[PDB]
């Protein structure tokens, strides 16, 4: 009856999620002046550079030096002893027009509400009741692991903390028909960057004490919990200089760490109409609506779509055997209750607000206030 | 008792499956002259450029711009006229050594089936009787549209055809004891770069009856079927001129379309050392083995790694109900016949061998002539 | 009596005069909306790819994208056949605001006429009674070689010629009291690139008939005259492709062609608070209009600033002993008839038009319809 | 009588110049390897960024991340705070094959005496009595007040001092029947990059008593001698982060500081066939060989070339009226005494020897223990 389930999350400073978050940056920028700017704002991160490439079509006039540049002070690179500086690193821009091909296929001579998809795709949304957030505990426990070393980092608590992580939970459940539910932390692994002052010891009795004890409920852990604390044993070099960043290259810390599934498009640099975020918040807000009304205790949504065609091409709804209704009659309750046209997603959830830098780290979902995660009242 | 499934699948011209390319014709370039290679080379392509970023430590002398052009030149980007061409693009290139940090956690001075895991992370292998070659219907169809595509625009039959593409198959499905049985094609999406001369109605009676018919078995359609053929009306800008390409970012793509589950890594431009893709060929290795094996009919293993920790983390097996044993008996079986280290997955699965490039389009599963697709027999 | 000297000049399509060109389309762009715009671009160019870096503070709203394919179409670039396309090639840029610590220096809080000099540096001017435009006669036809070139490719006669070309030419003068006077051409240099299906006789051929012979009067040329025609054999490879180009590296090509001096400092992509570009169009002027007057031959002016000051350093005049006056008596009629703060020029010389893009091929001096090549009348 | 003339030199921090080391560091990296290595590197620099481009042809296995790092360390940026950090900036990489259209043209199956010139273009030479280096006084004396700083801010004597400086030197001269002899030092400008922490008055104060009156002779400064000192009020921002820079930018503070004349070639990046660097440094021998033979005091020498041509297609002599022989003697006894073959030129001045890194800063000329600094004594 019991199974091993992993999931892991990085932090604001690991290189690829610094990527999501200046794309994301980017994106707020322009809206924050133009509601309607088409944005496709990928970003790429390695030693010394941030590279803006993609395609953008807007009214705004945005300074991109200063967007990028902020958001790097943000995320706490500000001194070349921490092997990257908002101050002195090269930014440089690559940016053009959205293609015409696409604007006249997808959006131009066209009512709101009848907009076409951006692309083709498919896109999965995800709920189980195992949390209040309606959240795999595996990566809710991830996330709030990586945000307790940014606070300890930027409290001054531990002063050798760098903006750089990466944390992994294995959770041991039960099955309880169809449902999951969480017994105890099998494994935690936590890499962080630090500087090169502290010894390894002093590491792994902080991560231990201040980090995992302050996040983790006690109950989840015991005599057989299997700890990897600064395994790699030396992390002083990190973020882009480490590792080399890209924009959407963390599509599963960003929704339901491995639980679910995925259709493979990426949420961040993006406006409504690309489908690859909207339709996925879309998902995500039918999911927990289920669950949250009490039809289901986990739940998976399917949906897809053609570029230029402003309806789902198909949904589909499995629950896992959790509801007393068919995944059919859930099909027709989601068909009654949902308009899944981006231009009316737009509307619903508010997708022209400049909010999606909050979005950037620490996962899309079960996060607080946003509309994605209010569930809708449905009727049947 | 019937459901739809969307999977989608991008042709070798398609941006991010020109950088996936690239990336892995570097690693195939490194490992010819050095089998040891450590190598995370990240693609990057935009108008008139690919950039290289990333970490190399190899003994071998590569002649990037030989090799970056080379794959260009093979996927068909030739002339201005089509919005790219190898041999005058700008190639830059911003590699840089493995971080010794790194090397000291993960491979130095450790004996070859010892070297601890690349970095930390999960993976899912995934297997279904649905085909011979053990992959879902929907993602097979889709690559299978692709690759007529390439076959006719290189044999001259529709010289207007260029290399980008994209298409989509949703197929209508029935469940049969937790595995699932393909009835009828649903809906199919094609859409694919060409030349400013034909017309759109020449164009899409040419993907009906020289594309899809002559890849779709007739019985999966009929008078129901749903066409989206050239949905956006016109496509002549294309290739990275029309779109932002990445390494990593269709890892849906070269996986299993939607199915199953994904743990978030990319697998072009990294040797085996990242688990990444070591671990995930390995486990489609151990699902493809317990399906030809006969033990069920459709399962999911996950497994998990540390950063410099050898041994996986966990390993779980989800067989949807369709085995007269126990998931925990496959476990052991599994447990009792897999050696899920990397450096021993590098011995099983010869992952030295320069093959990479062969991957890095229409998927790196359900392909002839991998070793992760030879099952292993198993003593229980 | 009779001496050698030798000048040389390149086309429009050359690397490092596709850079200087560039420069000034971004430079008149911003002048075009923002009159007081501050800009230092450079531009850098190697296959596939236009990068701009520099300094830019301005009010005014520039398409970046479209300023630079525009120039490089107008020079003739436009198919992948000759090396480079204004169509598909990369065009990055890493552009920033200009130093405040040099805007506080040099023209914050500053009256226009009291502004001080953008930069420390040497300037020189020359003039020359032994053309009517007041020019050396080895640069003048160095020049009308690169523009017959340019002539004939656009209009069809040579259609195998390509934008990227090099002339040199060689005279041998008369002394005469300090004046030179022309007596032959003693050898004449041309390379430039051309499309593979033409044979060297036939453009050897073509050189001298439709080009040396319609530029060169018949008086310079005789049976001693030295030809270098298509020296290196084969010229198919040219442009970026076959030579990296930047801004500024042409500043001879740009001035006197090794007659009087050069102080180093590039003139495109600078506004007239650079003094490297305002106070030597300044000095030229004054050259000009020392010779058009009568009061010498010959003569070579140098002017002098600091970062921060107005007034000039230091002014010298050099006459070659070609005036009955003294330098230091034509040294006083000069500062009597000119005001050489930077501020003052901008007025005199009309330089916040957008002209300059004019200025960026063929020479900055001696041409058609230029403040600086209308001479002042002077009072003494 | 007398006359004002001025000249400028920038110290090693400066950003055109820190590219002029950069691209000479790769040069001598390659012939430290390969001797016959054809290398054509321009680098450019701005913020956080050293890009590379060009054409190298090389049997030499360079390491480009290490050989620009440590030139960047070597000139002293290594902090966020001063800027420009050598550990943490982008290193970029635009290098490939030279064209082999030129390489056919200029060397292959070509005797190494024979090989021909690698491009057209003019050089001058130019040598005063003046100094015992046979320089000008005005650009020595330039070059010796950014060599003080560089000292005083390595030694620990003025801490506050960054690498980026520029100087200025106005000399007042007397004739002497075309020769010039220095009277007095009429204005120097100092501009030096500091830390914010120090007055402008301490600077001031320390640059006139701990660097001018270190290096220019009480003689020559007196109660008139004008001082502009940090003249910009703050120069804080400095390096490429203050100023783009870019290879071959400085070509007068390379030679003559304006004295003499310019071809227009740069010297940094190439290697001995490149005959903008070959044949200026035997011009400069030539020149420098005259004056201390006693044939002139003062004098310029002009040679030619046209590419694939290994002898100069034009030699002139103009000695100032500084001789009892004529410049047509003087010319001849240069053809004598000379041969000015780039094949031949390699071989006296040793030109494949990796010593062009300590040519990149402090000018190419008049400096210690380089053989065109070194006399041919002359047969006549
Ligand atoms: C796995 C190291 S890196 C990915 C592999 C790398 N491209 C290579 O060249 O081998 C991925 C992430 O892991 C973290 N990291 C970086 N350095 C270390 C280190 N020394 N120890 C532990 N973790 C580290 C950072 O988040 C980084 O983005
Ligand atoms: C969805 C167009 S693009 C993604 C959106 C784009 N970044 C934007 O700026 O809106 C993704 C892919 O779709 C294909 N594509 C490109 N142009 C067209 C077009 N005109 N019609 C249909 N498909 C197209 C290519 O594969 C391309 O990489
Ligand atoms: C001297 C060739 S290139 C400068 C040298 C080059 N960087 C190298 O790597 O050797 C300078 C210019 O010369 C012209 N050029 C280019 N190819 C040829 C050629 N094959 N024959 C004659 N001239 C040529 C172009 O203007 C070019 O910018
Ligand atoms: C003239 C400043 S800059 C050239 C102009 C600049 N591109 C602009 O955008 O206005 C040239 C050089 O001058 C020095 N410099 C930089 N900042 C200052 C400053 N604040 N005061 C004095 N000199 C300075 C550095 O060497 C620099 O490369
Ligand atoms: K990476
Ligand atoms: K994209
Ligand atoms: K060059
Ligand atoms: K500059
Ligand atoms: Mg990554
Ligand atoms: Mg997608
Ligand atoms: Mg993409
Ligand atoms: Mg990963
Ligand atoms: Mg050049
Ligand atoms: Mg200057
Ligand atoms: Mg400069
Ligand atoms: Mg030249």
């Amino acid at each position: 009856g019991t199974f091993l389930f992993t999931s892991e999350s990085v932090g604001e400073g690991h290189p690829d999620k610094i990527c999501d978050q200046i794309s994301d940056a980017v994106l707020d920028a322009h809206l924050q002046q133009d509601p309607d700017a088409k944005v496709a704002c990928e970003t790429v991160a390695k030693t010394g550079m941030i590279l803006l490439a993609g395609e953008i079509t807007s009214r705004a006039a945005v300074d991109y030096q200063k967007v990028v540049r902020e958001a790097v002070k943000h995320i706490g690179y500000d001194d070349s002893s921490k092997g990257f500086d908002y101050k002195t690193c090269n930014v440089l821009v690559a940016l053009e027009q959205q293609s015409p091909d696409i604007a006249q296929g997808v959006h131009l001579d066209r009512n709101e509400e009848d907009i076409g998809a951006g692309d083709q795709g498919l896109m999965f949304g995800y709920a189980t009741d195992e949390t209040e957030e309606c959240m795999p505990l595996t990566i809710v426990l991830a996330h709030k692991l990586n945000a307790k070393l940014a606070e300890l980092r930027r409290n001054g608590t531990l002063p050798w903390l760098r903006p750089d992580s990466k944390t992994q939970v294995t959770v041991q459940y039960m099955q309880d028909r169809g449902a999951v539910l969480p017994i105890r932390v099998h494994t935690i692994v936590i890499s962080v960057q630090h500087d090169e002052e502290v010894c390894l010891d002093e590491m792994r009795d902080a991560l231990k004490e201040k980090v995992i004890k302050a996040v983790v409920p006690a109950k989840y852990l015991d005599e057989d919990t299997i700890y990897h604390l600064q395994p790699s044993g030396r992390f002083v070099i990190g973020g882009p200089q480490g590792d080399a960043g890209l924009t959407g290259r963390k599509i599963i810390v960003d929704t339901y760490g491995g639980w679910g599934a995925h259709g493979g498009g990426a949420f961040s640099g993006k406006d409504y109409t690309k489908v690859d975020r909207s339709a996925a918040y879309a998902a995500r807000w039918v999911a927990k609506s289920l669950v949250k009304g009490g039809l289901c205790r986990r739940v998976l949504v399917q949906v897809s779509y053609a570029i230029g065609v402003s309806h789902p091409l198909s949904i589909s709804i499995f629950h896992y055997g959790t509801s007393q209704k068919s995944e059919r009659e859930l099909l027709e309750i989601v068909k009654k209750n949902f308009d899944l046209r981006p231009g009316v997603i737009v509307r619903d959830l508010d997708l022209k607000k400049p909010i999606y830098q909050r979005t950037a780290a620490y996962g899309h979902f079960g996060r607080d206030s946003f509309p994605w995660e209010v569930p809708k009242k449905l009727k049947y």
